[PDB]
């Protein structure tokens, strides 16, 4: 199992020890508050008002927790997944980061605090 | 496994098909948006902001999922619980439940999908 | 999860940590070699040309290993279970036991090493 | 998980659908009766009692399970692996073989019935 911090101001987000291979059945638990920018914080699934001006996932909210697998385009995790298979031909270590426009994450704050394991499958 | 939605204006709370057992190692994953009133929704953590005005969990925010395990008091859940272990002498059927002031439900809108199952122990 | 020895002379069984609950599943692996008296050894499925002279379980060879969960019958466990699940309304503690008729255990010897855990479910 | 039989006359192995990568942990069960050419079976553990011939596995008595995981040497089995992390970072495939001479499998007979799971980690 993975646990770590992801920090909303960092944007080349953080490589987990988790190796996501075909066929993998994970877990992912993500809590806390982090900001795109505003005094409000927001959890994992950031904040549902906000318009997206280039967010580097379209299939999240600006301030959701997102993540890659491997060299692959950016995946929503939100609050979290439970027992989730990826689709085919996704694979390597999995990257967490905070979903926001690219240049723009030098007044986010805060972190989210997350869980990753492999289950049995 | 049990999955399920947990409706916001539910004050008796939502009955799981998951017994916890003395022992038992479970994982809970929460998602989705919810209100205690006003137009904004939350996410499984709630509002931090909103005061305490009599929460059915005083140790959770205004808008969490909070649960019981048989005759327990609430126990936060959140976004969820990664591989927990429940206090000595908690055990029995799982129950969620939006954290709201007793009286005030009816005004509430929305709902959590949760995912509760056994882990390997 | 309980790891341990399962003595071929002991009548009683070896009583295990592991309380099997309504919906468990259950992983069960034994190893080594034991008799029931002659000189050779059988693994955990016993001596399948050996009569059954009253054995504790009918449903499996001398030399088996067998459990029972709480005050169940016999049920036998042979090599082991596959995240198995057990019939409606069995359930209580797991005892190991040597397959042997009641009253001849004083001329055994060996033993079977035994793993028991849960399983997500 | 795979579910599947390794017969006791095929010299070639039964490959599974199980790929064994880095940090998995994987539960085997073996269970049956088989003949490297004698009247009499034995269990997945083989025959304690006879010599070396030139096995394809010399850590494991004639007539037990082993196994292959990618371009590994011949791994015991026996009656299974509980909750077990391959030694030497070995990966791939997992090829389930029953331990006899090479060139003698013709007169086997018998199988032992399998299951293969990778657990939580
Ligand atoms: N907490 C709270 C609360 C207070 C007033 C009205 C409501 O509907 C509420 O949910
Ligand atoms: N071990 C062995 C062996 C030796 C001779 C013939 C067989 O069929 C065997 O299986
Ligand atoms: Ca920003
Ligand atoms: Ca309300
Ligand atoms: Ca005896
Ligand atoms: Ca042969």
């Amino acid at each position: 199992a993975w646990k770590g911090e992801v920090l909303a101001n960092n944007e080349a987000g953080q490589v987990t020890s988790i190796i996501y291979n075909p066929g993998d059945v994970i877990t992912i638990v993500a809590a806390g508050w982090a900001s795109y920018g505003p005094t409000q914080k927001w959890g994992p699934q950031g904040d549902r008002e906000h318009p997206d001006q280039g967010l580097i996932c379209h299939d999240a909210f600006c301030g959701a927790l997102v993540m890659k697998i491997g060299n692959s385009g950016t995946i929503p995790v939100n609050t979290g997944l439970f027992r989730w298979v990826a689709p085919n031909n996704v694979q390597g270590a999995i990257t967490l980061i905070y979903n926001d426009v690219p240049g723009t994450y030098g007044n986010n704050s805060g972190s989210f605090s997350v869980n990753i394991g492999k289950d049995q499958s």
